[PDB]
């Protein structure tokens, strides 16, 4: 997980809660999901 603070990390974390993948939370709060481990600049947090 890679989001932009704790703002969207907080929100693609609550909308995966349910049973939405996290494409759908990370692109309505913004934060980016990657396949590895390591995450940009804009979205370190």
């Amino acid at each position: 997980t890679c989001c932009p603070s704790i703002v969207a990390r907080s929100n693609f974390n609550v909308c995966r809660l349910p049973g939405t993948p996290e494409a759908l939370c990370a692109t309505y709060t913004g934060c980016i999901i990657i396949p590895g481990a390591t995450c940009p600049g804009d979205y370190a947090n």
